[PDB]
């Protein structure tokens, strides 16, 4: 009855560098841009046209969105950015190498923080530049929202009301909706829309810059899903 | 500074493909040329040099202004800035002149009436018939817009009248909130704003020309009337 399209951005300048990103506002790589261009063209070929795009406040997803819309000849499409679609926050792991985290922290407990549903990385102090309350992007936002760290549980819990109060009404109104976001925000949506267990979402991998189409219920629950590939 | 309380930035886009072809555009949804993209890049760099950062951008629903906005924001390192598109910031509608050259218009119409259509405040170009493919009711971008909003033609007076409530109810509150606001739009949309905010006579604004891709900074009253204005460019 309903149709929702999801897309995660291509590789960033830190994916190659093997660096934990999270809320760090890092650029797409040259390859990440080209991946967006191909996603756009794939969507054009498959006859897609969107009435609204929901994205995060992170430039790599916003640039992905702009690139896809250009290829769709749909740059007039309204875009709404919101922090609730941000990638999962990685706390003290942010900005560090796979090797640098292995040095400062336990090499094994870092792998716990990435592969777990309910265990978050260490907290950032407010004085630390990395803390989101330093960026002008989050200037007028309720302080309690701005994380020092996040686990996957924390991400699903802040994505959920955004779907409920914002994306869901758009869907229900008959709009063609794209959600252009990140790995963890999109998995949060899947977990919610498919009605998954915590262990079930840990088994889910979303490929980069690859449009995922969800067909939905009257109740907005996934009846079927497929990639445009 | 003392005497003003707010700052508002305006920019019209650089050259489009129809500027190059010297055609009347209006609501026709034409692309920027490569030069127009380059001019947007220059504007962004100028703004970055002057220490500008925006909290919101208002633009039209026309791709040349939207692409100008995205280009400027990329150059500003301000990609995260919310962008709100609205038809009320669209270029003035040019009616049956839309799409025509100076060889095409001289053939279809007369030199007397054409001069007035381009220069006057209150005399519009001839009306598009709804059957004409050029009529805005044909475009998917306007699908859910109240039909009375979609013009078959506009004089500058008309443009002012539809821009006014958009400043009043949407842009004004953003300014009064303390937001740093950019308006990225078109020649006649921006002149409409200058007409309103400076309290000009219809004669006063007919002599006003806004240079392309050249940020215009307005300092505003408590009343949101212009105290002073300057471009970022003496060039």
């Amino acid at each position: 009855t309903y149709k929702l399209t999801l897309i995660r951005h291509g590789e960033s300048e830190w994916n190659k560098e093997n660096r934990f990103t999270g809320w760090t506002d890092v650029s797409l790589s040259e390859q990440g841009v080209s991946e967006a261009i191909e996603a756009g063209r794939m969507l054009l070929e498959k006859g897609f046209k969107f009435d609204v795009v929901y994205t995060s406040v992170l430039k790599r997803a916003i640039m992905t969105t702009w690139t896809v819309l250009k290829e769709l000849g749909n740059i007039n499409c309204p875009i709404i950015n919101h922090w609730r679609l941000n990638e999962r926050h990685y706390g003290a792991l942010q900005g560090l190498n796979k090797s640098e985290t292995a040095s400062k922290f336990g090499e094994d407990q870092v792998k716990i923080w990435r592969r777990s549903f309910d265990v978050p990385p260490p907290v950032l102090e407010k004085s630390d530049p990395r803390w989101p309350g330093n960026e002008l992007i989050y200037k007028g936002i309720c302080p309690s929202c701005l994380p020092t760290t996040e686990c996957l549980k924390d991400t699903v819990e802040r994505v959920k009301p955004y779907f409920e109060d914002v994306i869901a009404p758009s869907i229900m109104s008959g709009k063609s909706v794209l959600v252009s976001a990140h790995g963890n925000s999109l998995r949060a949506l899947l977990y919610l829309l498919e009605g998954m267990t915590p262990e079930q979402i840990l088994e889910v991998n979303i490929p980069t810059a690859c449009p995922l189409v969800l067909e939905l219920d009257d109740y907005l629950k996934v009846t079927k899903k497929y990639y445009l590939i």
